[PDB]
Parts: structure tokens; C-alpha cells; sequence
């Protein structure tokens, strides 16, 4: 209970359907362009929207001020709950990611390597060279679903470059929204969450605005594992409105699973009639991505049985080390916008 409310409204509400919701997730802006491009493989955002009959929006906000923009990298998916979940999965699998390989120490001259890569192009594994202020690095990029194709191409290259390959020849740059630094990495009143990932993935993670960079180092397999655990920590939330007659001060609830239900009473008072007052609630469910399977369950509970529906129980995150090694406090973010 948390004592300008309720939220008034005059625009004619066409409908107040609980099954109509928006999902919010965090996606790294450095890939926005690549999620857009029509690679002709029917996999970009447009494609997904079309096949999921949903609306997906990538932000483009230049925010400044005192506090970092909490929406710097937040993407929203809106539509029927059943389709939104399917678009959740398709946006992760199809999303690109990048990894850098240290060319230092390689036997063959760089020029020959360039020739190789230039004369052998894979359709799902873009490769390009870049020089960090002055050693050169190889940039490899692919969509999540083709992670097997990328690793192999990488491991094929090590073989070819060290006819004894170093054990920290890979680096990944994860861009988190500074805002969430306290919730992902840790805060003064919590445990430091990255050290745990290092211990479980044999990787090194160093870190220092709206964008915060987390640097991960280690073999290719471990890094992509660190990435996954880091991403399991990204916050997630689902919004929707609900007529009082359709349920099973600001209202917040925390179950013993980590989901947070926030209800903001609002009212729709017509302007053309000056009668009829439909009392409704603005709901919002939060939690960390990996715990999404428990968010839907929380959702099913708010909806009335009359809707006779079951929430989908995704399994994309069942192997998260976070289901047993994450301190409770981390899933209790009451102030999150």
C-alpha cells in the first residue's frame, strides 16, 4: 500500500481486456540496427511482428539529466498475451551478439588470415577485423539460434591459427542500462553478483551515463555462458489494465516466488456523456527474466476464472544457476519504473 490518483482519462476506451498486454525487456542497442535489417531470412523485427501479429518497438531516446534513463534499452512487445510470449522467444533466438578473438600470437601473417576469411564467407557468421587502440581483433557475429555455427567457425579458426591456443582469447562486451547496475551487478546492500558468474563459468568480468559496459573474457564456450547468466538477470515486466469485475491507493504484492504485482487505481470518466464511470486497475508484473515462468503463473492468478485460460510455462530458463544461488533481496525491486 503506497498512499493525483486515481489516474483520470477522457479518451474513449475502446476496450479494457486483460489478455491484451505489453511485455518489456532489455535489448542491447548495439544490435538494434541488425535486428532491423531485412537479411531476407525473414527474421528481423518486422518479420516477427508479422508472424506474431504483435507490435514490437525499439527505443530511440536521447535522455540526460540526473538519473540514467531506465528505458535506454527497453523494447516493448504488445498484443494478445499468447502471441507476446511467442514473440519473446523469437526476439531472443533471432537477436545477434558479438564476440572478439585475439589475433595476437597467431602463427600465420594477418594478411593470409584476411584472405582466408575474405574468400570463405559463412551465411550466419559475419567476420571482420578491428584494431583496438595497437593490437588487432577479429569480430565474429551471429544470431542466438546459430550459436552452434559461430562457435564451430571460431574453433575451426583456432585450429588453423595454432597448428596451443590461448585460454582467454575471447572477449564479449555486454551493454547494460546503467540504471539497472545496482539490480544486476549488485548494490552497497547486497552481494556482488558477477563474482558468482566467474566462479561458475571460469571467466573474467571487469566493469567501470545511460549505457554501462561489462567486459567478459575467456574461452568461447564459457563466455557465451557468462552472457546467458548475465542476461538471466535482466529485469522483465508485463503491463495491462483490468476492470474490477474481471479479477480473481497504489497496490503492490510480493509472493514467495519473486514476482511483484503493482496495481494503480485509475478511472475512465467519459466527456461526451458526463455519466458512466468505469472503475479499473492498471496492473504491472515484474521480476527478472530467468524467472519469467513464474511471472505468467502470477498473471493467471489475477485474471478471473471466467477467462478460463492457462498461462504458457516457457522452459527457456530452467538451467539458470539463478534458481538456487540468487539472494531474495534482488527480486524485490519496489521502486522500479
Amino acid at each position: 500500500h503506497i498512499h493525483g490518483l486515481p489516474l483520470p482519462s477522457n479518451i474513449p476506451m475502446i476496450e479494457i481486456n486483460p489478455t491484451r498486454v505489453t511485455l518489456n525487456m532489455e535489448f542491447e542497442s548495439q544490435y538494434y540496427s541488425l535486428m532491423t535489417s531485412d537479411n531476407g531470412d525473414h527474421e528481423n523485427v518486422a518479420s516477427i511482428m508479422a508472424e506474431t501479429n504483435t507490435l514490437i518497438q525499439l527505443p530511440d531516446r536521447s535522455v540526460g539529466g540526473t538519473t540514467p534513463d531506465p528505458f535506454a534499452q527497453q523494447v516493448t512487445i504488445t498484443g494478445y498475451f499468447g502471441d507476446v510470449d511467442r514473440a519473446r522467444m523469437l526476439m531472443r533466438r533471432n537477436c545477434h551478439f558479438t564476440v572478439f578473438m585475439a589475433l595476437s600470437k597467431m602463427k600465420m601473417p594477418l594478411h593470409e588470415l584476411q584472405a582466408h576469411v575474405r574468400q570463405n564467407p559463412i551465411q550466419n557468421v559475419e567476420m571482420s577485423f578491428v584494431d583496438a587502440p595497437v593490437t588487432t581483433y577479429l569480430r565474429i557475429t551471429a544470431r542466438e539460434k546459430n550459436q552452434h555455427e559461430l562457435i564451430e567457425a571460431a574453433k575451426r579458426l583456432n585450429e588453423i591459427l595454432f597448428r596451443p591456443a590461448p585460454e582467454n582469447n575471447f572477449t564479449l562486451h555486454f551493454t547494460l542500462s546503467t540504471y539497472y547496475v545496482d539490480q544486476v551487478l549488485g548494490s552497497s546492500s547486497t552481494a556482488q553478483l558477477m563474482p558468482v558468474i566467474e566462479r561458475e563459468t571460469t571467466t573474467i568480468i571487469s566493469y567501470p551515463g545511460n549505457i554501462y559496459e561489462i567486459k567478459v573474457v575467456g574461452n568461447i564456450d564459457n563466455v557465451l555462458k557468462a552472457r546467458r547468466y548475465i542476461m538471466d538477470l535482466l529485469p522483465i515486466s508485463m503491463c495491462f489494465n483490468i476492470k474490477n469485475t474481471d479479477m480473481a491507493n497504489i497496490h503492490m504484492i510480493i509472493d514467495e516466488s519473486g514476482i511483484i504485482l503493482k496495481m494503480t487505481p485509475s478511472v475512465y470518466e467519459p466527456a461526451d456523456l458526463l455519466s458512466g464511470e468505469v472503475p479499473l486497475n492498471c496492473a504491472s508484473l515484474r521480476s527478472k527474466e530467468f524467472n519469467i515462468k513464474k511471472l505468467y503463473t502470477a498473471y493467471q492468478k489475477v485474471l478471473s476464472k471466467k477467462f478460463d485460460f492457462i498461462a504458457p510455462q516457457p522452459n527457456d530458463y530452467d538451467n539458470s544457476i539463478w534458481h538456487h544461488s540468487l539472494p531474495a533481496n534482488f527480486l524485490k525491486n519496489f521502486n522500479m519504473p
